[PDB]
Protein backbone atom coordinates (compact mmCIF):
# COMPACT_ATOMS: atom_id res chain seq x y z
CA UNK A 1 0.00 0.00 0.00
CA UNK A 2 2.46 2.60 -1.26
CA UNK A 3 1.34 6.11 -0.39
CA UNK A 4 1.65 8.79 -3.08
CA UNK A 5 1.60 12.44 -2.05
CA UNK A 6 -1.02 14.58 -3.75
CA UNK A 7 1.82 17.04 -4.29
CA UNK A 8 3.77 14.37 -6.21
CA UNK A 9 1.15 14.33 -8.98
CA UNK A 10 0.74 16.63 -11.93
CA UNK A 11 -2.89 16.45 -13.04
CA UNK A 12 -3.56 16.88 -16.74
CA UNK A 13 -7.26 17.67 -16.38
CA UNK A 14 -8.80 19.45 -13.39
CA UNK A 15 -9.54 16.88 -10.68
CA UNK A 16 -12.42 18.84 -9.17
CA UNK A 17 -14.66 18.35 -12.18
CA UNK A 18 -15.86 14.78 -11.63
CA UNK A 19 -18.01 12.57 -9.49
CA UNK A 20 -16.43 10.06 -7.15
CA UNK A 21 -15.06 7.27 -9.30
CA UNK A 22 -13.85 9.75 -11.90
CA UNK A 23 -10.40 8.95 -13.23
CA UNK A 24 -7.83 11.58 -14.11
CA UNK A 25 -4.72 11.29 -16.22
CA UNK A 26 -1.69 12.53 -14.30
CA UNK A 27 2.11 12.45 -14.08
CA UNK A 28 3.68 10.81 -11.04
CA UNK A 29 6.49 13.35 -10.76
CA UNK A 30 9.03 11.59 -8.53
CA UNK A 31 8.78 8.47 -10.70
CA UNK A 32 8.30 10.17 -14.08
CA UNK A 33 5.39 7.80 -14.86
CA UNK A 34 2.06 8.60 -16.49
CA UNK A 35 -0.72 7.36 -14.21
CA UNK A 36 -4.48 7.20 -13.74
CA UNK A 37 -5.93 8.58 -10.50
CA UNK A 38 -9.41 7.61 -9.32
CA UNK A 39 -11.02 10.12 -6.98
CA UNK A 40 -12.55 8.54 -3.90
CA UNK A 41 -14.59 9.75 -0.97
CA UNK A 42 -12.28 7.81 1.34
CA UNK A 43 -9.99 4.77 1.21
CA UNK A 44 -10.29 1.76 3.52
CA UNK A 45 -7.01 0.44 4.86
CA UNK A 46 -8.48 -2.97 4.00
CA UNK A 47 -8.16 -2.21 0.28
CA UNK A 48 -4.53 -3.25 0.94
CA UNK A 49 -5.56 -6.77 -0.01
CA UNK A 50 -6.12 -5.76 -3.65
CA UNK A 51 -2.83 -3.86 -3.90
CA UNK A 52 -0.98 -7.14 -4.52
CA UNK A 53 -3.06 -8.22 -7.55
CA UNK A 54 -0.94 -8.13 -10.69
CA UNK A 55 -1.59 -9.52 -14.15
CA UNK A 56 -0.92 -8.36 -17.68
CA UNK A 57 -4.68 -8.05 -18.34
CA UNK A 58 -5.65 -6.05 -15.24
CA UNK A 59 -4.76 -2.44 -14.56
CA UNK A 60 -1.63 -2.22 -12.39
CA UNK A 61 -1.92 -0.68 -8.91
CA UNK A 62 0.71 1.95 -8.03
CA UNK A 63 -0.41 3.62 -4.80
CA UNK A 64 -2.99 5.54 -2.77
CA UNK A 65 -3.43 9.24 -1.92
CA UNK A 66 -4.33 9.67 1.76
CA UNK A 67 -4.64 13.41 2.43
CA UNK A 68 -8.22 14.33 3.43
CA UNK A 69 -10.26 15.47 1.70
CA UNK A 70 -8.21 14.20 -1.27
CA UNK A 71 -8.29 10.39 -1.48
CA UNK A 72 -7.57 8.26 -4.50
CA UNK A 73 -6.11 5.17 -6.11
CA UNK A 74 -3.23 5.54 -8.56
CA UNK A 75 -2.67 2.99 -11.33
CA UNK A 76 -0.90 2.64 -14.64
CA UNK A 77 -2.36 4.64 -17.50
CA UNK A 78 -3.21 2.68 -20.67
CA UNK A 79 -2.27 5.08 -23.47
CA UNK A 80 -4.95 4.15 -26.02
CA UNK A 81 -8.09 4.76 -23.96
CA UNK A 82 -11.14 2.65 -23.23
CA UNK A 83 -12.39 -0.26 -25.29
CA UNK A 84 -15.83 1.36 -25.44
CA UNK A 85 -14.47 4.52 -27.06
CA UNK A 86 -12.40 2.53 -29.55
CA UNK A 87 -15.26 0.24 -30.57
CA UNK A 88 -17.75 3.05 -31.17
CA UNK A 89 -15.29 5.03 -33.26
CA UNK A 90 -14.52 4.57 -36.93
CA UNK A 91 -11.11 3.20 -35.90
CA UNK A 92 -12.66 -0.20 -35.10
CA UNK A 93 -13.08 -0.70 -38.86
CA UNK A 94 -9.48 -1.97 -38.75
CA UNK A 95 -10.44 -4.98 -36.61
CA UNK A 96 -10.19 -8.45 -38.15
CA UNK A 97 -10.77 -11.88 -36.66
CA UNK A 98 -7.20 -12.11 -35.34
CA UNK A 99 -7.76 -8.77 -33.58
CA UNK A 100 -11.04 -9.89 -31.96
CA UNK A 101 -9.54 -13.23 -30.94
CA UNK A 102 -6.54 -11.54 -29.31
CA UNK A 103 -8.74 -9.06 -27.43
CA UNK A 104 -11.33 -11.65 -26.40
CA UNK A 105 -8.49 -13.78 -25.02
CA UNK A 106 -6.99 -10.76 -23.19
CA UNK A 107 -10.22 -10.05 -21.29
CA UNK A 108 -10.94 -13.73 -20.59
CA UNK A 109 -7.38 -14.17 -19.28
CA UNK A 110 -7.62 -11.17 -16.94
CA UNK A 111 -10.95 -12.39 -15.59
CA UNK A 112 -9.61 -15.90 -15.13
CA UNK A 113 -6.81 -14.38 -13.07
CA UNK A 114 -9.29 -12.45 -10.95
CA UNK A 115 -11.53 -15.47 -10.40
CA UNK A 116 -9.01 -18.27 -9.93
CA UNK A 117 -5.33 -17.24 -9.75
CA UNK A 118 -5.22 -14.13 -7.54
CA UNK A 119 -4.45 -14.24 -3.79
CA UNK A 120 -8.00 -13.00 -3.20
CA UNK A 121 -10.96 -14.13 -5.26
CA UNK A 122 -12.39 -11.16 -7.17
CA UNK A 123 -15.79 -11.21 -8.83
CA UNK A 124 -15.95 -7.95 -10.74
CA UNK A 125 -19.79 -7.49 -11.02
CA UNK A 126 -19.45 -4.39 -13.26
CA UNK A 127 -17.46 -5.65 -16.21
CA UNK A 128 -18.17 -3.65 -19.36
CA UNK A 129 -16.42 -2.14 -22.37
CA UNK A 130 -15.91 1.17 -20.55
CA UNK A 131 -14.02 -0.72 -17.81
CA UNK A 132 -11.46 -2.27 -20.21
CA UNK A 133 -8.67 -0.09 -21.55
CA UNK A 134 -6.03 -0.47 -24.26
CA UNK A 135 -2.32 -0.22 -23.45
CA UNK A 136 0.17 1.26 -25.89
CA UNK A 137 1.00 -2.21 -27.36
CA UNK A 138 -2.65 -3.29 -27.69
CA UNK A 139 -2.86 -5.39 -24.51
CA UNK A 140 -6.25 -4.98 -22.81
CA UNK A 141 -6.38 -4.19 -19.09
CA UNK A 142 -9.43 -4.62 -16.87
CA UNK A 143 -10.23 -1.66 -14.59
CA UNK A 144 -12.54 -1.15 -11.60
CA UNK A 145 -12.36 -4.80 -10.47
CA UNK A 146 -12.25 -3.63 -6.85
CA UNK A 147 -15.14 -1.18 -7.00
CA UNK A 148 -17.96 -3.57 -6.12
CA UNK A 149 -16.17 -4.46 -2.88
CA UNK A 150 -14.24 -1.39 -1.76
CA UNK A 151 -15.78 1.71 -3.32
CA UNK A 152 -19.32 0.76 -4.27
CA UNK A 153 -20.10 4.49 -4.15
CA UNK A 154 -18.13 4.94 -7.39
CA UNK A 155 -20.31 2.46 -9.28
CA UNK A 156 -23.65 4.09 -8.34
CA UNK A 157 -25.82 5.62 -14.49
CA UNK A 158 -26.83 2.24 -13.26
CA UNK A 159 -29.25 2.62 -16.17
CA UNK A 160 -26.22 2.95 -18.46
CA UNK A 161 -24.92 -0.36 -17.12
CA UNK A 162 -28.02 -2.55 -17.51
CA UNK A 163 -26.94 -3.84 -20.98
CA UNK A 164 -23.94 -5.48 -19.27
CA UNK A 165 -25.56 -6.72 -16.04
CA UNK A 166 -26.42 -10.38 -15.56
CA UNK A 167 -30.07 -11.03 -14.64
CA UNK A 168 -29.08 -12.23 -11.14
CA UNK A 169 -27.19 -8.99 -10.55
CA UNK A 170 -30.15 -6.91 -11.78
CA UNK A 171 -32.45 -8.74 -9.31
CA UNK A 172 -30.00 -8.71 -6.33
CA UNK A 173 -30.19 -12.50 -6.37
CA UNK A 174 -27.47 -15.00 -5.38
CA UNK A 175 -24.45 -14.14 -7.53
CA UNK A 176 -21.55 -16.35 -8.63
CA UNK A 177 -18.42 -15.65 -10.69
CA UNK A 178 -20.45 -16.29 -13.85
CA UNK A 179 -22.14 -12.92 -13.58
CA UNK A 180 -18.85 -11.81 -15.14
CA UNK A 181 -19.21 -14.39 -17.90
CA UNK A 182 -22.50 -12.78 -18.92
CA UNK A 183 -20.95 -9.31 -18.97
CA UNK A 184 -18.02 -10.62 -21.02
CA UNK A 185 -20.49 -11.99 -23.55
CA UNK A 186 -21.81 -8.47 -24.00
CA UNK A 187 -18.27 -7.12 -24.48
CA UNK A 188 -17.64 -9.77 -27.16
CA UNK A 189 -20.89 -8.78 -28.91
CA UNK A 190 -19.74 -5.15 -28.88
CA UNK A 191 -16.47 -6.11 -30.53
CA UNK A 192 -18.24 -8.17 -33.20
CA UNK A 193 -21.01 -5.69 -34.07
CA UNK A 194 -19.25 -2.45 -32.98
CA UNK A 195 -22.61 -1.17 -31.69
CA UNK A 196 -23.87 0.17 -28.36
CA UNK A 197 -25.87 -2.64 -26.71
CA UNK A 198 -29.60 -1.86 -26.57
CA UNK A 199 -28.86 1.57 -28.04
CA UNK A 200 -31.47 4.19 -27.16
CA UNK A 201 -33.50 1.96 -24.79
CA UNK A 202 -34.31 3.01 -21.24
CA UNK A 203 -32.29 1.06 -18.69
CA UNK A 204 -35.30 -0.10 -16.72
CA UNK A 205 -36.72 -1.34 -20.01
CA UNK A 206 -33.52 -3.28 -20.71
CA UNK A 207 -33.46 -4.86 -17.24
CA UNK A 208 -37.10 -5.91 -17.59
CA UNK A 209 -36.59 -7.47 -21.03
CA UNK A 210 -33.41 -9.25 -19.95
CA UNK A 211 -34.82 -10.57 -16.68
CA UNK A 212 -38.50 -11.33 -17.32
CA UNK A 213 -38.47 -12.02 -21.07
CA UNK A 214 -35.03 -13.66 -21.51
CA UNK A 215 -34.32 -11.05 -24.19
CA UNK A 216 -30.73 -10.93 -25.43
CA UNK A 217 -28.82 -8.79 -27.91
CA UNK A 218 -29.45 -9.56 -31.57
CA UNK A 219 -26.82 -11.85 -33.10
CA UNK A 220 -26.74 -11.16 -36.87
CA UNK A 221 -27.75 -14.12 -38.99
CA UNK A 222 -24.35 -14.05 -40.70
CA UNK A 223 -22.37 -14.14 -37.47
CA UNK A 224 -20.20 -17.30 -37.50
CA UNK A 225 -21.84 -20.11 -35.55
CA UNK A 226 -18.80 -20.48 -33.27
CA UNK A 227 -19.16 -16.89 -32.05
CA UNK A 228 -22.95 -17.11 -31.82
CA UNK A 229 -22.82 -20.29 -29.72
CA UNK A 230 -20.23 -18.73 -27.42
CA UNK A 231 -22.47 -15.71 -26.91
CA UNK A 232 -25.45 -17.95 -26.18
CA UNK A 233 -23.48 -19.88 -23.55
CA UNK A 234 -22.38 -16.67 -21.80
CA UNK A 235 -25.93 -15.34 -21.81
CA UNK A 236 -27.77 -18.39 -20.36
CA UNK A 237 -30.41 -17.32 -17.84
CA UNK A 238 -29.28 -20.06 -15.46
CA UNK A 239 -25.88 -18.81 -14.30
CA UNK A 240 -24.76 -22.36 -13.49
CA UNK A 241 -24.98 -23.25 -17.20
CA UNK A 242 -22.61 -20.44 -18.24
CA UNK A 243 -18.94 -21.20 -18.95
CA UNK A 244 -16.11 -20.30 -16.64
CA UNK A 245 -13.33 -18.14 -17.99
CA UNK A 246 -11.12 -21.22 -18.18
CA UNK A 247 -13.74 -22.81 -20.43
CA UNK A 248 -14.03 -19.62 -22.52
CA UNK A 249 -10.26 -19.55 -23.13
CA UNK A 250 -10.44 -23.21 -24.20
CA UNK A 251 -13.22 -22.37 -26.69
CA UNK A 252 -11.22 -19.45 -28.06
CA UNK A 253 -8.27 -21.78 -28.58
CA UNK A 254 -10.49 -24.24 -30.44
CA UNK A 255 -11.83 -21.41 -32.59
CA UNK A 256 -8.28 -20.26 -33.39
CA UNK A 257 -7.57 -23.72 -34.87
CA UNK A 258 -10.64 -23.57 -37.16
CA UNK A 259 -9.13 -22.86 -40.58
CA UNK A 260 -12.56 -21.93 -41.97
CA UNK A 261 -13.21 -19.23 -39.37
CA UNK A 262 -10.87 -16.36 -40.43
CA UNK A 263 -12.61 -16.03 -43.82
CA UNK A 264 -16.11 -16.46 -42.34
CA UNK A 265 -15.50 -13.98 -39.51
CA UNK A 266 -13.67 -11.38 -41.60
CA UNK A 267 -16.44 -11.52 -44.19
CA UNK A 268 -18.94 -11.05 -41.39
CA UNK A 269 -17.01 -8.17 -39.79
CA UNK A 270 -16.72 -6.22 -43.05
CA UNK A 271 -20.35 -6.90 -43.97
CA UNK A 272 -21.75 -4.46 -41.38
CA UNK A 273 -23.64 -2.40 -43.96
CA UNK A 274 -25.75 -5.52 -44.72
CA UNK A 275 -26.47 -6.84 -41.15
CA UNK A 276 -26.67 -3.55 -39.27
CA UNK A 277 -30.33 -3.49 -40.34
CA UNK A 278 -31.02 -6.66 -38.33
CA UNK A 279 -29.91 -4.93 -35.13
CA UNK A 280 -31.81 -1.74 -35.96
CA UNK A 281 -34.96 -3.73 -36.69
CA UNK A 282 -34.88 -5.34 -33.23
CA UNK A 283 -34.40 -1.91 -31.64
CA UNK A 284 -37.37 -0.50 -33.56
CA UNK A 285 -39.44 -3.48 -32.47
CA UNK A 286 -38.41 -3.11 -28.82
CA UNK A 287 -39.03 0.64 -28.85
CA UNK A 288 -42.44 0.23 -30.48
CA UNK A 289 -43.47 -2.51 -28.05
CA UNK A 290 -42.80 -0.14 -25.15
CA UNK A 291 -45.20 2.29 -26.82
C1 LIG B 1 -10.25 6.43 -20.84
O1 LIG B 1 -9.86 6.04 -19.51
C2 LIG B 1 -8.62 5.49 -19.47
N1 LIG B 1 -7.80 5.43 -20.53
N2 LIG B 1 -6.74 4.84 -20.20
C3 LIG B 1 -6.84 4.49 -18.91
N3 LIG B 1 -5.97 3.85 -18.12
C4 LIG B 1 -6.29 3.60 -16.80
C5 LIG B 1 -7.54 4.02 -16.32
C6 LIG B 1 -7.78 3.69 -14.91
C7 LIG B 1 -7.92 3.40 -13.76
C8 LIG B 1 -8.11 3.04 -12.35
C9 LIG B 1 -7.68 3.88 -11.32
F1 LIG B 1 -7.05 5.07 -11.63
C10 LIG B 1 -7.87 3.51 -10.00
C11 LIG B 1 -8.51 2.30 -9.68
C12 LIG B 1 -8.95 1.47 -10.71
N4 LIG B 1 -9.59 0.30 -10.56
S1 LIG B 1 -9.84 -0.31 -9.08
O2 LIG B 1 -10.51 0.71 -8.18
O3 LIG B 1 -10.74 -1.52 -9.20
C13 LIG B 1 -8.34 -0.90 -8.33
C14 LIG B 1 -7.36 -1.48 -9.11
C15 LIG B 1 -6.18 -1.97 -8.54
C16 LIG B 1 -5.98 -1.90 -7.17
C17 LIG B 1 -6.97 -1.33 -6.39
BR1 LIG B 1 -6.75 -1.23 -4.54
C18 LIG B 1 -8.14 -0.84 -6.96
C19 LIG B 1 -8.75 1.85 -12.03
F2 LIG B 1 -9.15 1.11 -12.93
C20 LIG B 1 -8.41 4.67 -17.18
C21 LIG B 1 -8.03 4.90 -18.44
Amino acid sequence: FVQIKFDDLQFFENCGGGSFGSVYRAKWISQDKEVAVKKLLKIEKEAEILSVLSHRNIIQFYGVILEPPNYGIVTEYASLGSLYDYINSNRSEEMDMDHIMTWATDVAKGMHYLHMEAPVKVIHRDLKSRNVVIAADGVLKICDFGASRFHNHTTHSLVGTFPWMAPEVIQSLPVSETCDTYSYGVVLWEMLTREVPFKGLEGLQVAWLVVEKNERLTIPSSCPRSFAELLHQCWEADAKKRPSFKQIISILESMSNDTSLPDKCNSFLHNKAEWRCEIEATLERLKKLER
